[PDB]
């Protein structure tokens, strides 16, 4: 029943996610991303509540998908003799924050404020609903560029949360903590704000701040664009080198430099229009 159902266009992308196409959806012209996955190229499964074997990353975007979250969700599946199909939601018009940066430069500070804290909004949802996504980065993150809203996107290097320690990461590795190149171990939250100290780099600064192991080891951030005293002690403190150094989500979001963030709305007005 899938090919009547929704309305194929457009390849909007490919990569080690599969292959992702732009969609309308009949029944009452919603736009819905199409997303391909072959069954080969699936490493990691897992099992809904009613028990049949899916790709881990249904189980996990069906555990965010309720409500309105900042995570793109999932409308419905399918599966095929050799590939498993995703149908996801699509903001219109819309950009990832990669290409966003890469057309813009760096982001007044002002707007990376906006972002970030919805960011951290997105994750710790990610996070209340036993989420670990794993691969924060700007690649994957959506903005709906009329809206101003940001929001999240690709699962599995996903996992569930857990208190205990992970010993597999099969995401970023200029994003991917030190306590993970060392030693092959972290713990999800203390593994996800180092990502995010990266993410908030990149937003401020156009580009990321190591790019091999070395660099991540030494943990050392220096700064090629004017960025303010609280803002860079925000982001070293994200990637402080033991993760027990660095914040929890209250206190990143209780820190001087996100006070008095924009809302969605206004941000676009400002900074997007
Ligand atoms: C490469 C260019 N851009 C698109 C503007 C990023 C790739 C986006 C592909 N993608 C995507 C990539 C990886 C996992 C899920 C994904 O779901 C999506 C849902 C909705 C949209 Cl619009 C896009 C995705």
């Amino acid at each position: 029943p899938l090919e009547s159902q929704y309305q194929v266009g457009p390849l909007l992308g490919s990569g080690g996610f599969g292959s992702v196409y732009s969609g309308i959806r009949v029944s009452d012209n919603l736009p819905v991303a199409i997303k391909h996955v072959e069954k080969d190229r699936i490493s990691d499964w897992g099992e809904l509540p009613n028990g049949t074997r899916v790709p881990m990353e249904v189980v996990l975007l069906k555990k965010v998908s309720s409500g309105f979250s900042g995570v793109i969700r999932l409308l419905d599946w399918f599966e095929r003799p050799d590939s498993f199909v995703l149908i996801l939601e699509r903001p219109e018009p819309v950009q990832d924050l990669f290409d966003f940066i890469t057309e813009r430069g760096a982001l007044q500070e002002e707007l990376a404020r906006s972002f970030f804290w919805q960011v951290l909004e997105a994750v710790r949802h990610c996070h209340n609903c036993g989420v670990l996504h794993r691969d924060i980065k700007d690649e994957n993150i959506l903005i709906d560029l009329n809206r101003g809203e940001l929001k999240l996107i690709d699962f599995g290097s996903g996992a569930l949360l857990k208190d205990t320690v992970y010993t597999d990461f099969d995401g970023t590795r200029v994003y991917s903590p030190p306590e993970w190149i060392r030693y092959h171990r972290y713990h999800g939250r203390s593994a996800a704000v180092w990502s995010l100290g990266i993410l908030l780099y990149d937003m401020v600064c156009g580009d990321i701040p190591f790019e091999h192991d070395e660099e991540i080891i030494r943990g050392q951030v220096f700064f090629r664009q004017r960025v303010s005293s609280e803002c860079q002690h925000l982001i070293r403190w994200c990637l402080a080198l033991r993760p027990s150094d660095r914040p929890t989500f209250e206190e990143i979001q209780n820190h001087p430099w996100m006070q008095d963030v924009l809302l969605p709305q206004e941000t676009a007005e400002i900074h997007l229009h």
